């Protein structure tokens, strides 16, 4: 029932500008913080901007600071990303993502389908292995080593996402250990401080995907490079 529909993607000459829009529905838009998150041609997820529920607070990574402006219209249920001085590195699929409120830890629960842009002491997460092949019925184990603790007041701000090609990421695990509603129990997450594990067992056919870890402990939000999981 909750949906996020992006629009506005396309081709832009370097130096040019572009404005993305996300039409929200099926929820009380004004109650949720929103972000833009992009995925580069190299399949890296990169956080691009966050805006608070009321709009008073906006956050950006240094890579887009001064060039991107996130904004919202709580009357129209619309989220915006105004981009200017666009460069090659900005080439990516851009998703909007809602910050969930059902749990204490910060996480992205709903994502839009994405629109594509073609231009023509940060916490580092070391995820491994980069590539993983498993046989049906076996176990897959994906590891995250964080460059500093992602704990805050007794909780670990570590999330795991699954992404199948052509689709947005999908939350599997939030706060290191907790299974999101609707996710089967053969997925499990573990760890604390700087060491985290995503486990899948027994692996089924439809688990073929790329998996990402993400910390929400500190801005900039950061993701692991990804683990592409192949079957048989």
């Amino acid at each position: 029932e909750v949906k996020l529909v992006e629009s506005g993607g396309g081709l832009v000459k370097p130096g040019g500008s572009l404005k993305l829009s996300c039409a929200a529905s099926g929820f009380t838009f004004s109650s949720y913080a929103m972000s833009w998150v992009r995925q580069t041609p190299e399949k890296r997820l990169e956080w691009v901007a966050t805006i608070s529920s009321g709009g008073s607070y906006t956050y950006y990574p240094n890579t887009v600071k001064g060039r991107f402006t996130i904004s919202r219209d709580n009357a129209k249920n619309t989220l915006y990303l105004q981009m200017s001085s666009l460069r090659s590195e900005d080439t990516a699929i851009y998703y909007c993502a809602r910050h969930g409120v059902r749990h204490r830890v910060d996480y992205f629960d709903y994502w839009g389908q994405g629109t594509t842009l073609t231009v023509s002491s940060d916490i580092v997460l070391t995820q491994s292995p980069a590539s993983l092949t498993v046989s049906l019925g076996q176990r897959a184990t994906i590891s995250c080593k964080a460059s500093q603790s992602v704990d805050y007041d007794g909780d670990s701000y570590m999330n795991w996402y699954q992404q199948k090609p052509g689709q947005p990421p999908k939350l599997l695990i939030y706060a290191a250990s907790n299974l999101e509603s609707g996710i089967p129990a053969r997925f499990s997450g573990s760890g604390s401080g700087t060491d985290f594990t995503l486990n899948i067992h027994p692996v089924e056919e439809e688990d073929a995907a790329t998996y990402y870890c993400q910390q929400s402990n500190e801005d900039p939000l950061t993701f692991g490079a990804g683990t592409k999981l192949e079957i048989k």
